[PDB]
């Protein structure tokens, strides 16, 4: 399918033990994506103070278009030193490593895969 509903745990930054997916846009892409699959992933909704407590390169998920099912379709974007790589819509959060971490909610996203 070109599409796959996940419902995304949301994660407190404090909360996050593994702040980012490796060390190059190309490596943080196939990581995100690889964790998207195996329900493994998380998201940290961005405001004041975030992204600077997690790692770069940084993986967004942004609104691709304007919801089935209640899930937003979103796309992966990533970003190293004011540099992104793909352009979409409106950042709905940031992606990181799910290792257990209780979240605050969930975001159901139809992902572009």
């Amino acid at each position: 399918k070109t599409h796959v509903q996940l419902s995304l745990p949301v994660l407190q930054v404090r909360d996050v033990l593994v702040r980012g997916f490796g060390d190059s846009v190309e490596e943080v892409l196939s990581e995100a994506r690889q964790h998207l699959k195996d329900g493994t992933c998380g998201l940290v909704e961005v405001e004041k103070g975030v992204l600077p407590q997690l790692e770069q390169p940084y993986v967004f998920i942004k609104r691709s278009d304007a919801a089935p099912h209640g899930h937003v379709m979103v796309e992966l974007v990533a970003e190293l030193e004011g540099i992104q790589y793909g352009r979409s819509g409106e950042t709905l959060g940031v992606l990181v490593p799910h290792v257990g971490e209780i979240p605050v909610a969930y975001r159901k996203v139809l992902l572009r895969k």
